[PDB]
């Protein structure tokens, strides 16, 4: 009775400063993007059969800037605040803010040839909690976070670690954007939202 | 009693502004090019075989600008404005301006290694209406949709869409341009033009 | 690039009259279920792989009335008003009002024993105008059907007809109720509603 | 030279009354029903290659009475006047006014599981005078019998009888209804009606 | 649930005179020829199998005349007006008034020897819009055509062509006469006409 | 070291009035019968091997009434308040109150043969959240779920759903009960209660 869904949309702009600025997102579908938000709504369940975020360039060779990111699976563990901690996690992937241009097949959909160039990284799977998750929203998240920091630590799978530095320019510059290309199992509908 | 035609030509001179510009191109052999515009005239019904569009730079690494571009099915749903629903299309691809130089092996029409890093995106093809589609003209289109929307709904195929943001200047800038490579399928003959 | 769902929900309330009264449903996903109608919304086109009405009881074995249905293809033709008429249609099915009960191993999902006594018919499918339907709204169709009655034969697959008489009582009276159980495939993601 | 024609129609109402009231009927094209009397006219001869009338209920479990049918290969012979007679028939059934929902899957047209409580009755074909016989009509035939009893004798295959007793009222009672379900063979066309 | 009927009945009389005169026919049930124009109206839907327009001569050999017939799909194309424009359609065939004895083999309905002489055309079927096409009157297409040329573009499968010329006298001659030799397709029956 | 036990006892008494009411009950030893609630205690976890609840009419043919039941996995959501909702859940099925007299080989604990009027429905088991759960007491939970609504989220595994309408009394009508027919693995035993 699993109905599973493979599907890519954009998931975030992305820009770069000279200091260095740590961003997070929770790995569940409220979150991957609008679309499967409202998709994976009308399910009570769901599971990550594969969850990949790729950065693509949009800006110049000229452009200054790097982007890191990488995956936090202890939901409890304060966020990374140096590209040092940053590089620790697991799919860790650092890049120019103005390659990743290869990524592109994995957006794409296709057959992938020379994906050296990719800032993409994939989420680990395996070692997740459990297998089946409930669907939550951010606010639902963000409260029983304010409780017990642990009664949240299993309602999403893992986050999303972002960090953009060696910028040039004190205000945002876009860099690029990351496209998140989930396949996700959905269990059990209910009512949407 | 089918001529078979396969053909790539160039299809549209490309730019880039500041501010995003969607632009849209019914895919009927009336549109992909000035050529085939008037050979597949020729005919009275036609079927694509494959249709792919692929997008080559002129410009420098310091150009500033992404190109984004996907198919639509259904020419009844408005077509995109941002970049974020343009991503959901099938097909979607995005690249930096000046990037894509390994799509060419798709206009040269040879044997391709490393495309990863091209900006081309092909046609569904199995999810099309019906096979034989009748030659039609943006006039005779733009009539018959100006009826009922349904009524333009099965005259062709699928509609190409494309957005070109993240530019420097609030001038268009001479970003590149894509070249569509078509193998069509024609019968029954009929009066030119 | 197609996501399968498959499910079954309640359809529709069955209740009956002594003066026969006939009903027609479209069998858009937008119509068989709310729920389908939510979920399917999110997708552009749609084709149904099998979709399948079963009545279930809730009367007594003391109830009057029987129930009947049938599908129409060519949704161009008037509707049934007789259950002489409703009896040519295809995968007609007749039943007391009372019975049926047996259907339930449908709608359950599950290895079905002896469905004789079963009040379930299923889409013929194969006889259908083309694969891939667009995803409308009773609205959308309505209104396209106020022009050409044929510009809207092909924008839902078929009709659902039913015919509700024999009844006892002047006033309704609770019967039983249908629950549609399909298997759509989805095409070309988008904006909800 | 044969067209094969197979469908299932409404054949009659059925009505139960305190009194026994049998009821014969040809079994011709022009009478099994509406529909296959216009279609087979189109044609000279045809030829059952099967003919089956099940019944199927419409009352409660409360409803008194019982239906009882069987054909008569004989023409000439009298018709039956007691359940008895009747009784003696081939292919004979008997049943309560409000069974035989079991049937259902004979007008259905699908796979039939416990069909024991099924009141249908199919015609023995191979005890039928000869092959092709000629398309007649009620008027037609009532007037070649007001000559020979004998000359009418080979128009039609066979009759099948009817008989309703047992009934609660000595006014009509919707018990349910009878529907046809052939497989005919037509040759020679010629000009409707 | 395919009724599947074949054959061949008078089409039209054909005549000639000095000067060209095109005449078209849709190729619906309707219009073949009034034997299947009622048989098939019993039907919602139907499918050409098999479409052949054969004419046989009636006159001298010294009868001067020629004939001329093909077929169109794009309903949409302004009918042929010279022998030249028809003589580019599919399966277009000519011949003298007087010939086409040897077509014969067709309507009979067995056989065929050499059939070089033969004037007969079959539909290319396989080049069709969809499958199964609604019946339809030549009021109710005519109707529908009255609005977008469109809407009626799907209603019948194509058009038959026929020109006349070369002929001795200004008033009509009896050259000879088509006859169509079908292979129909009927889907779910309905109430006649 | 596990202990498996298989045994079917009632479960609850059902009762059908005009309005519908949904009642809910957890699916934990401690709830599904009277007797595993002492047996289970005496184990720490537990873990279902299979749980069915089956219902058994008590009432006539004449009863009016219906009852509806299926599985809840997302404790989280809001208990189901119409049949429609009711109608989505995993395993959900609908009779008639006075039908489901075949689902007795269930708590017969023999060889089921036509179960297809069965009112019984079996829990999902591999989309439970874990595979040990602690055995708790209904005051355990009330009181654990009176503090984070995630915090019972996964002391039990799923809620057995019920609704019963379509009566025929304001007032409560005895139509039958609910069995329980389970087999649980038990292990780490403790003091009982």
């Amino acid at each position: 009775g699993i109905t599973v869904l493979t599907h890519s949309e954009l998931s975030a702009e992305i820009g770069v400063t000279d200091s260095i600025v740590v961003s997070s997102e929770l790995v569940m579908p409220y979150t991957v993007g609008t679309w499967l938000r409202g998709v994976a709504a009308n399910w009570s369940k769901y599971s990550w059969l594969s969850v990949r975020y790729t950065y693509i360039p949009s800006c110049p060779s000229s452009t200054a800037g790097s982007i890191h990111m990488g995956f936090q699976y202890n939901m409890a563990n304060t966020v990374p605040v140096s590209v040092n901690q940053l590089s620790n996690l697991r799919g860790y992937v650092s890049g120019q803010v103005w390659s990743g241009s290869a990524g592109l097949c994995f957006i794409n959909g296709t057959r992938c040839s020379d994906t050296s160039t990719a800032i993409s990284t994939t989420l680990d799977v395996s070692k997740l909690g459990k297998k089946w998750y409930p669907y939550k929203t951010s606010a639902d998240y963000a409260t029983a976070v304010g409780v017990d920091v642990n009664i949240a630590t299993p309602l999403v799978p893992a986050r999303l670690v972002i960090a953009l530095l060696d910028g040039s320019s004190s205000t945002a510059v876009a860099a690029g954007r990351i496209y998140c290309t989930y396949t996700i199992q959905m269990i059990e509908p209910t009512a949407s939202a």
